[PDB]
RNA sequence: AUCCUUAUGCACGGGAAAUACGCAUAUCAGUGAGGAUUCGUCCGAGAUUGUGUUUUUGCUGGUUUAAUUAUAA
Protein backbone atom coordinates (compact mmCIF):
# COMPACT_ATOMS: atom_id res chain seq x y z
CA UNK A 1 0.00 0.00 0.00
CA UNK A 2 3.02 2.84 1.28
CA UNK A 3 4.39 1.37 -1.92
CA UNK A 4 1.46 2.26 -4.60
CA UNK A 5 0.96 5.92 -2.54
CA UNK A 6 4.21 6.73 -3.59
CA UNK A 7 4.21 6.24 -6.92
CA UNK A 8 0.83 8.44 -6.92
CA UNK A 9 2.63 11.34 -5.66
CA UNK A 10 6.24 10.49 -6.09
CA UNK A 11 6.82 13.36 -8.97
CA UNK A 12 6.36 16.21 -6.38
CA UNK A 13 8.78 14.47 -4.06
CA UNK A 14 11.74 13.29 -6.42
CA UNK A 15 11.15 14.98 -10.42
CA UNK A 16 14.59 14.08 -11.44
CA UNK A 17 14.56 10.26 -10.07
CA UNK A 18 11.32 9.84 -11.80
CA UNK A 19 12.91 11.60 -14.54
CA UNK A 20 15.20 9.29 -15.78
CA UNK A 21 14.29 5.85 -14.24
CA UNK A 22 10.69 6.44 -14.61
CA UNK A 23 7.94 6.51 -11.76
CA UNK A 24 6.80 2.76 -11.68
CA UNK A 25 11.08 2.16 -10.54
CA UNK A 26 11.57 5.33 -8.56
CA UNK A 27 8.87 4.63 -5.99
CA UNK A 28 10.04 1.10 -5.55
CA UNK A 29 13.71 2.62 -4.63
CA UNK A 30 12.78 5.37 -2.44
CA UNK A 31 10.60 2.77 -1.00
CA UNK A 32 12.88 0.52 -0.38
CA UNK A 33 15.55 2.83 1.20
CA UNK A 34 12.23 4.82 2.77
CA UNK A 35 12.87 8.61 1.96
CA UNK A 36 15.19 10.46 -0.05
CA UNK A 37 17.82 11.18 2.41
CA UNK A 38 18.07 7.98 3.24
CA UNK A 39 18.17 6.71 -0.91
CA UNK A 40 20.89 9.76 -1.06
CA UNK A 41 23.26 8.65 1.63
CA UNK A 42 23.40 5.56 -0.68
CA UNK A 43 26.90 5.32 -2.32
CA UNK A 44 25.99 4.54 -6.21
CA UNK A 45 27.80 1.10 -6.03
CA UNK A 46 25.13 -0.02 -4.11
CA UNK A 47 22.03 0.75 -5.89
CA UNK A 48 22.54 -2.15 -8.64
CA UNK A 49 21.64 -4.55 -5.62
CA UNK A 50 17.90 -4.05 -4.86
CA UNK A 51 15.84 -4.97 -7.38
CA UNK A 52 18.08 -8.51 -6.97
CA UNK A 53 15.86 -11.10 -5.42
CA UNK A 54 18.90 -13.61 -3.87
CA UNK A 55 21.84 -15.08 -4.00
CA UNK A 56 21.67 -19.10 -4.33
CA UNK A 57 24.19 -21.60 -5.18
CA UNK A 58 21.67 -23.72 -7.41
CA UNK A 59 20.19 -20.23 -9.23
CA UNK A 60 22.75 -20.53 -12.70
CA UNK A 61 22.84 -17.05 -13.44
CA UNK A 62 25.80 -15.96 -15.78
CA UNK A 63 23.59 -13.19 -18.53
CA UNK A 64 25.11 -12.77 -21.54
CA UNK A 65 25.62 -8.90 -20.69
CA UNK A 66 27.52 -9.30 -18.10
CA UNK A 67 25.46 -8.24 -15.04
CA UNK A 68 26.49 -9.83 -12.08
CA UNK A 69 23.21 -8.02 -10.24
CA UNK A 70 19.67 -7.19 -12.02
CA UNK A 71 17.81 -5.09 -9.99
C1' A B 1 72.45 19.54 17.45
C1' U B 2 71.51 14.13 16.99
C1' C B 3 67.62 10.25 15.66
C1' C B 4 63.22 8.77 12.79
C1' U B 5 58.81 8.66 8.93
C1' U B 6 56.80 9.63 3.84
C1' A B 7 57.44 11.32 -1.17
C1' U B 8 60.92 12.72 -5.20
C1' G B 9 66.07 13.28 -7.78
C1' C B 10 71.03 11.35 -8.53
C1' A B 11 73.89 6.98 -7.57
C1' C B 12 77.58 2.48 -5.74
C1' G B 13 76.12 -2.67 -4.98
C1' G B 14 72.27 -7.12 -5.92
C1' G B 15 68.35 -9.53 -8.74
C1' A B 16 64.03 -10.45 -12.58
C1' A B 17 61.79 -9.66 -17.49
C1' A B 18 61.74 -7.81 -22.88
C1' U B 19 54.69 -11.37 -25.23
C1' A B 20 57.40 -6.81 -23.24
C1' C B 21 57.90 -1.72 -23.49
C1' G B 22 55.95 2.39 -25.42
C1' C B 23 52.93 6.33 -28.98
C1' A B 24 48.28 9.20 -30.54
C1' U B 25 45.24 17.39 -33.13
C1' A B 26 41.45 10.08 -30.44
C1' U B 27 36.91 8.42 -27.59
C1' C B 28 35.22 8.25 -22.74
C1' A B 29 36.63 8.18 -17.21
C1' G B 30 36.38 10.13 -8.98
C1' U B 31 30.28 14.54 -11.84
C1' G B 32 32.60 6.69 -10.88
C1' A B 33 36.76 3.04 -15.02
C1' G B 34 36.96 -1.83 -13.84
C1' G B 35 35.79 -5.63 -10.56
C1' A B 36 34.39 -8.57 -6.13
C1' U B 37 30.25 -10.70 -2.69
C1' U B 38 28.85 -14.72 2.13
C1' C B 39 23.36 -11.05 -1.49
C1' G B 40 23.56 -7.32 3.57
C1' U B 41 26.95 -5.08 0.49
C1' C B 42 32.47 -4.52 -0.66
C1' C B 43 36.83 -2.65 -3.30
C1' G B 44 38.26 2.43 -6.21
C1' A B 45 41.72 4.05 -11.89
C1' G B 46 41.75 2.87 -15.91
C1' A B 47 38.84 0.94 -20.12
C1' U B 48 38.13 1.25 -25.51
C1' U B 49 40.24 2.33 -30.55
C1' G B 50 44.65 2.78 -33.91
C1' U B 51 49.69 1.95 -34.09
C1' G B 52 55.57 1.10 -33.48
C1' U B 53 58.96 -2.39 -32.27
C1' U B 54 59.23 -7.17 -29.82
C1' U B 55 63.94 -15.02 -31.17
C1' U B 56 65.17 -8.09 -30.03
C1' U B 57 68.24 -1.32 -29.07
C1' G B 58 73.71 0.89 -29.21
C1' C B 59 78.74 -0.17 -28.85
C1' U B 60 83.17 -3.24 -29.03
C1' G B 61 86.90 -7.53 -28.95
C1' G B 62 88.62 -12.16 -30.85
C1' U B 63 89.38 -15.75 -34.80
C1' U B 64 88.86 -16.58 -40.90
C1' U B 65 111.59 -9.29 -41.17
C1' A B 66 116.25 -3.28 -40.52
C1' A B 67 122.50 -1.78 -42.57
C1' U B 68 126.91 -3.20 -43.64
C1' U B 69 131.59 -4.41 -44.63
C1' A B 70 136.29 -7.00 -44.15
C1' U B 71 140.81 -10.84 -47.82
C1' A B 72 146.66 -12.57 -49.38
C1' A B 73 146.50 -10.31 -55.70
Amino acid sequence: DIGQYIASKISIIAPNVCFLVGPEIAAQLIAHAGGVLEFSRIPSCNIASIGKNKHLSHELHTLESGVRQEG
